[PDB]
């Protein structure tokens, strides 16, 4: 209308977008900076980058953009695009975007008394340190640092307002704990003037149902299956096959898991410890299987069983496991022939008795190692899983 | 021509692109917002992003862009590029694009009576929640929220018009159900003025022929092949090999499937349940194979068969399956030699009879477990597949 | 020079870039639109996107950009950059680029009589439907739709000119058949005015030497190798290993092939049919191997061979394959001892004869199944390959 | 200073950036175009794209940008940014970048006598044909075509100057041979005026140490290991396992290699030929192993050895390889019993002799096939490797 | 305020952004260039690209931007955006970004006496040579070259100031050693004037805990497991399976490692040497296993053991390893029958004695090869690992 056109013509008269709009040049300009979190788009553990969708909030008073509503009866607010009025140069310090500024420039809404509002949206990429020590039961704190680039503390007085999470849309992987803020002043090597900044810290908890169902349970099941090599009889040549195939599958699982993790050397991750323990156990099982097979296929003429191993294996472990322990000239010529045949048969029987003793010793060793390996696997798995903090509360919140 | 040049010169006189074109400054400006869907370019389940190709539709009346056709006989419409006339600042709220605005700015067509048209095209990326609970038989609702950024309800009266799908090009993977719209007003923490918005919801159904042919059928076939381990005779040492290789292939299949799914913890997907059931069944089959091999390679001197297992296995299950149950001094010296030989042979025969009994018991156990595992596999597969809603209608629409 | 400077100063006087340059405002402006294909950069089967490098061609007459060559003796043509003269707003409708316009804006060459030329280059991404039903023997038609966005049929009369392929650079994977064009008018829900457009269709044929050498031949070789399981004697426990390892390799091959194909449900691809047939054949071979091993390791005391299977296997199939079918008190005491020994030996001989008969039956079954499986594999492979159209001409053009 | 400010004010007076700066409008303007190669950033065999870092060089004389140094004692050169003076519109024709122009616009340095210099840097992506016929011993020629877009031969006289490689930084994978240039004129369907262009051809040689160490050597080693199947005795059932596992590893190697190569059908690559030959050899080895196992596990009652194969295998090949060729009523009743026992033993001995003969024939066949396969593998590998040109010089330059 | 507005109006009067702000046109302008490192975002070994987050520092005196503070009591500094005042055109020479300039343009802070400050941030991608000869124990020097593009040494006197690392944020993978700088002048083929530049070299050390835990340790464990093939008895056909499966796993590990390394031919990496040595050792182990199996399954009728191998194997190696070395007419008719039976048994015993001797020789060979292979593996691993420089200090800093 006529009043709106006249007001727009009058307001921009003699207006300089380069000038800080303060009545007194010696006084700082107060700007209220806040934030409005809308969504956590992505958390990149490998690249250490957090992607969020937020709305920035800025507010200040303009001394020159004031008018009397009586003279312009219908006009209450005006809007100015980029490059026509003064705006703060507030940037995100720890940006990880190929172009530093990610905000989308929009209009600035103005009171009839000079109050200005500026709420630019955008997709913000920031570089925050991600700790994988307790993965997948980890809680991450990622910081967002904002502040004016070229305005010091004597010119632009930055103030903080609490972040808004009313329109937050929950994520299926991360659980938001809170987003507190802090305002502080710092000194830089450039200049002798303090530069205030506002830092917002996003605290998020990882939901562990997916990882527990897709990584931890299959590893437990395969490790338990690797213990079946101690129930197979040695007469079936299928023990090394079982052990080695299980080991190969677990190595594949290590590779799949490590393809998603950062190559940091700060600490050893919990899942890395778990995989190392499982693989060491499986390798020891393969070694024990080799020893048991060596005992089973023992040549009777190779050598007598040592007294110590014989007594311990055939008495103490047998008692402990309640093992069952098995166990005219023509006439003379024919006589010596049948005597030779009978003696040969008796020697064969003695050799088979020795072989049976060796096989029983192998079975006893195998059963003992089964018990020991099962106990060790259970203890190691439980201890490694329970070592992590907030594991119990993660289980309670996710599964129960 | 002369008339066109004169009209273009006259129209831009005293025109301010910052001013809302209303005759009365106290009245809202009515803008009709609609949509025109052209193609569903991509649906990203892992990143929760929907990519579509749409044309926006805007329409409003400009009070200053009016002229009499008699004075300009040949001129009926005029066009203005970006930055020369007022346009609404309508944006997509839930944008997932690195730059917030994705529209391509084009000309604005104007009546001889002030009516304006604006139809910018673009490739729009939006973040919509994708539910994989019933994958691959899922139906997705993705919302597109539009609204003016800096104009309230007292300034810009946003109205809704039904979306146009006349030029829609069908997608080979997703089946469009409909795109209804809804207009609503909301309050924001910024201001005390309502801000209307228009939301369009895209309902799409996944076509399941590809997934059924590439994932579900091979898993069924491999699981059925895993049941062949109960038909192999134990004398051939090739049962553990079959079982473990099938298990390894199925684990590879899990990894391939999980590489395409989001890491959400909202619920357990149907395909995840199916894979878990199949893998548990195969592992139990391997355990049963170990037990059967243990029974088959039984030492006759190890211990007598327990009475309970002997009677049950050799009577009840045999009846149930109609199993066939198998079954001068020189003369004295020669006499004792041949007596010893005959006694040795008789003892060997008795031992072989005991071994045959053990082998028959192993065969009976193996057949019983074959029947039980087959029934269980069929029941679990059918139940898991039928649990999903609209599974029957998906099958009817895709395969039949 | 002086004349060039004077002409440039005079031409831009009173010139409005917003005005359509026609002497009569009531008449349409004729614009000739053509195309110049230079290269087919990429064809994306998974994303349904075609990337090409083309030069657009536009031509029209400007009424205001005319001068007499006599007054400017050396000046014959002038050039104007973007934003200084009127240009048509011709766009690609089915664009798949994140920014809708992909042309690079260049100068406009002008006659001394007003004729204008505009040839912007660019890399164009368009969304065209790609049919994988006959892959890898498929021929694709991808359409490129061009037209003015905001100029109707009463203002801009779009005309078509045949595309130029003189500078086309052949691609090593796709064979160009032709690029015809078509001009048509359409009505839109926006307005009551027809909007002409020019559509160019690119017909391309896939060169199949690479795919035939890298996919089809290895599958044939591995499937043929899977038939070797019927030549291995059953005494060597290495049949299940062969069959299952071949099956695992073929499954890996399925995964590799499916990683490059779209997840469409329009139809079942030819290569998918081929893989399904091969895998079904291999699985049936494994089942037959299990049955043969069951027959070979038959307990003689298990049960007599059924009469029907005995007669058929030992007579009819043996004839068909010309199979070779194998086949004082002390004296009394010693007498009964040796009688017992001889009777035991005779019983052993009878049992071994029964076992030999069972083994021969297993061999006959194995040979029969070898013949049947070989014939079936050959027939299925040949039929599936020959089902595709233009397969013969593809083979002739690529291999021969 | 004052002189610099005055000169800058005076130079831009009446200056038109659209006007070609020539004293005579009828004469062409001479522009010297050269190049300065700095780095070869990437060579994309799969996408047929070359990425380089170069500096363009342009030079021309401006008639209007001249002044007397005496009047401006301290000023010798001036600089003008983009859009303030005339510049040639020289573009790269065969660009593969999503935006056609990749140069970074910088200042233009000007003499006191009008000579202008323009050296824009940039990262240039160009589409050049890459031939993989002799990979990894290939030499590639990639062309870079430059020329003015809208200036013909009667307006802009493009001249060529030799490229500069003084600041070239060597690449660890490609060896630069040279970069010659050529200037030529072409006619286009647009217009009846020739358009000169300058083409630079980059000749590069691939350094083959990495590929030879990572691809060729492991394949040779695994193929040689596959020949160990002819040294394993048949009594150990571990021949099919060796052969099939080697075949599976080689197939994995094919997949890894083919994941990096273009899907072109121009010709069959050398590495593809090598892999095909190795795989055919391994498959033939598996077939021979099946035949040898069939011979070894021969039933003595199956049938007499054919005379021809018997004589050839047991005489000619044995001689050739110097093979060692192995090799009262009660009394009557007891008499017939022991006669029966002895006759049974004699028949068993005869059967075992026949089996030994069959086993020796199998061993002879196995040794013969070992020799033949070793010779064939060596010959094929050497011939395929030596077929490629410049293979000897590549080996000499890389390894020695 | 009024003073700020008046000063801003007065300062821009007659100001030309194209003019170098020096009082005397014949004198160079001194510019101080420094750097401020904030983070090392990424180091790309495969693409030879380093990504860092730095702040540039520039400082110079402007002769025209001076004023008296008394006349403007409250104003002490002013800020000017891009394109309104003169700025140096300092660029990064070895940029690897698709657009050459990566800095984000910000305001320029100005003294009341003319001193100017300019600190643009940005994400910088540079192409630096990365040496993988000692990977994963490598130290990398990557250079960042800065300098004015179009200003020579007679116009812009570039000076260097030491880099600032106060706000550096440590990286979890790379350890910063230091960032020294160097200023030098160079001549270019363009012109006869020297062009100074400032080069900063970033020295970084890789933290090796992650790589040592994920690559080196599993390889050592698997190589040690491959030595178990010399403890398995030959009677269990599970030696070739163990060896070949270990070899296949190691080949997979090679592929995983090589997927992350550049394809350079400068030198052979340490990890490549380690993998080659391990694979050669495993292959030799497989060959030795084949030989041992050949000795074990020796036909007694094949041929007498050669005297030399017999004496050496059964005496010298047995002594060295303390190996245990095992070891009326009717009456006449019955007489010859039992004589024949006894002679057959004696011949069988002699054959079994010969076979036992061969088996013992095989065991001796196997034990000898076990010892030799273990020693060789240990020596090769230790030597290859210790060959790298700073390996000891890397271990001390990371693990201890
Ligand atoms: C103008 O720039 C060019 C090169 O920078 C110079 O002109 C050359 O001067 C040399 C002698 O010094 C001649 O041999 C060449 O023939 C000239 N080149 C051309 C294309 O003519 C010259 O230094 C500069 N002119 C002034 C006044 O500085
Ligand atoms: C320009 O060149 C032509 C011949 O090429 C000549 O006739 C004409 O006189 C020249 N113009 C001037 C002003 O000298």
């Amino acid at each position: 209308g006529e009043f709106q056109r006249k007001l727009y013509k009058e307001l921009v008269k003699n207006y300089n977008p380069l000038e800080r709009p303060v009545a007194n040049d010696s006084q700082p300009l107060t700007v209220y900076f806040s934030l409005s979190l809308l969504q956590i788009m992505d958390v990149d553990e490998k690249n250490q980058v957090l992607t969020t969708n937020i709305w920035l909030q800025m507010s200040w008073t303009d001394h020159y953009l004031q008018w009397n509503v009586s003279e312009y009866p219908g006009v209450k607010t005006v809007r100015f695009p980029d490059g026509q009025i003064w705006k703060p140069d507030i940037l995100l310090y720890n940006s990880a975007d190929e172009r530093f500024d990610a905000t989308f420039h929009t209009n600035v809404l103005v009171n009839s008394s000079g109050h200005c509002q500026y709420l630019p949206p955008g997709i913000f990429k920031s570089s925050c340190y991600i700790d994988v020590r307790w993965f997948p039961f980890d809680v991450q704190h990622c910081k967002l640092k904002f502040g004016s680039w070229s305005y010091g503390g004597w010119s632009l007085d930055l103030q903080m307002q609490e972040a808004d999470i009313s329109g937050y849309i929950p994520n299926g992987e991360w659980d938001l704990v809170g987003i507190p803020g802090k305002r502080s002043e710092r000194f830089y090597e450039c200049c002798k003037e303090p530069y205030p900044d506002v830092t917002f810290t996003v605290t998020m908890r990882r939901r562990t149902l997916y990882y527990g169902l897709n990584l931890l349970i299959p590893c437990v099941l395969i490790s338990a299956l690797a213990l079946l090599v101690f129930l197979l009889p040695a007469d079936s040549g299928e023990k090394i096959s079982l052990g080695i195939t299980v080991l190969l599958s677990l190595t594949v699982f290590m590779l799949l898991v490590a393809e998603i993790m950062p190559a940091t050397s700060d600490s050893v991750p919990l899942i890395a410890q778990y995989f190392a323990s499982t693989m060491i156990i499986v390798g020891l099982s393969v070694v024990v299987t080799v020893i048991v097979l060596q005992y089973h296929h023992h040549d009777p003429d190779g050598g007598k069983m040592p007294k110590w191993t014989r007594v311990i294996l055939l008495n103490w472990c047998a008692w402990f496991l309640r093992m069952k322990r098995p166990g005219d000239p023509d006439l003379a010529k024919i006589l010596e022939e049948v005597r030779y045949i009978a003696n040969r048969f008796r020697c064969q029987d003695e050799s088979e008795a020795v072989c049976s003793e060796w096989k029983f010793a192998a079975c006893v060793v195998d059963r003992l190692c089964l018990m020991a390996f099962s106990v060790f696997t259970i203890i190691c798995t439980i201890g490694i899983l329970m070592s992590a903090p907030n594991f119990v509360e993660a289980v309670s919140k996710d599964f129960a």
